[PDB]
């Protein structure tokens, strides 16, 4: 199954994966998110956020100053390319965006913006 | 037991008490420290830190400031009344104070100080 990939994040802040590669030639791409571990979503909540490498850091900050009723995210942060709902343990959320929306030799990246200080819960993404 | 106190930080976030009262006739106070459940160190860690209600802000912005080398406190913290070692699963510590160093009607402050999850591991003690 290309043009997809299930990835999840354990009690242990780990993301099972922390390289995507997305085919060029998907029309869309799908982010399938579950969270095994027991930890509810206020103390071990997870979502999966892309933005560019640049974007990452600023994304984050605002975010976490966002709060747990935003889960985590700035209302309408034109940085966010995708994003999934914020999970806590047990639970499961899918993605699926426009890989139009992307470009080629750019850095993007995935992680989870859930309090934590220096981090991160984060992986790479990209075109292939 | 009276001048003691056993208390714990689970892979929860929480403290099994939030509200100490010391002995107004203890010389000294001892704060026993354990961690049950099974997350390490460096991702569910928890120390037990005090101060007055007025410092407790600058101490955890500051002490997670510091990273985990210093167990997120800042070296030679004097609003720092008393701190254990920050702990991991199973792991155990304690530490004793001069109650001289506590004074009749303020707000102290109890909590760990590791970079947390939706709000802070806090807890009040207070002397009668
Ligand atoms: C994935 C993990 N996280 C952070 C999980 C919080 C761990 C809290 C540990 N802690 C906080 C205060 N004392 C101990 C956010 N997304
Ligand atoms: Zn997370
Ligand atoms: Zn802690």
């Amino acid at each position: 199954a290309e043009c997809s990939v299930d990835i999840q994040g354990n009690d242990q802040m780990q993301f099972n994966t922390n390289a995507i590669t997305v085919d060029k030639s998907c029309k869309q791409f799908t982010v399938n998110l579950s969270h095994p571990g027991n930890l509810p979503k206020n103390v071990m909540g997870h979502n999966w956020v892309l933005s560019t490498a640049a974007d990452m850091q600023g994304v984050v900050t605002d975010g976490m100053a966002s709060g747990l009723d935003k889960d985590y995210l700035k209302p309408d942060d034109s940085r966010v390319i995708a994003h999934t709902k914020l999970i806590g343990s047990g639970e499961k959320d899918s993605v699926t965006f426009d890989v139009s929306k992307l470009k080629e030799g750019e850095q993007y990246m995935f992680f989870c913006t859930f309090p934590g200080g220096s981090a991160l819960m984060k992986g790479t993404l990209t075109l292939k």
